[PDB]
């Protein structure tokens, strides 16, 4: 079970490379959600972000091969919580919950 962070202030970056076909997904902020994101705050359409609720929200790595991890940049107490990467084929999903904490 993924868990990331440590100090508030810095960056934290959430780890999520996926499998299968390269596809849409969305970031969750909360518990996994079953059949969507709940509360997304990052949406992918293939390869490119069209949306994102915070500018500190980044998405840094290859997304042509399947490296969706989040950065939250300028990381506060509040932004603990559990965060849900939903990665959303055709017909089927994968989704990994990671955990952030900072102090």
């Amino acid at each position: 079970s993924v868990k990331v962070g440590g100090e508030a202030g810095p960056s934290v970056t959430l780890p999520c490379h996926y499998s299968g076909a390269v596809t849409s997904m969305c970031w969750n902020r909360g518990s996994c959600s079953l059949f969507t994101c709940q509360n997304g705050i990052v949406w992918t359409n293939g390869t490119h972000v069209t949306y994102r609720k915070d500018t500190r929200y980044k998405l840094l790595g290859d997304l042509s091969r399947r490296d969706v991890s989040l950065t939250i940049e300028n990381t506060a107490v509040s932004d603990s919580g559990v965060y849900c990467c939903r990665v959303e084929h055709r017909g089927w999903f994968n989704d990994m919950k990671i955990t952030v904490s900072l102090e």
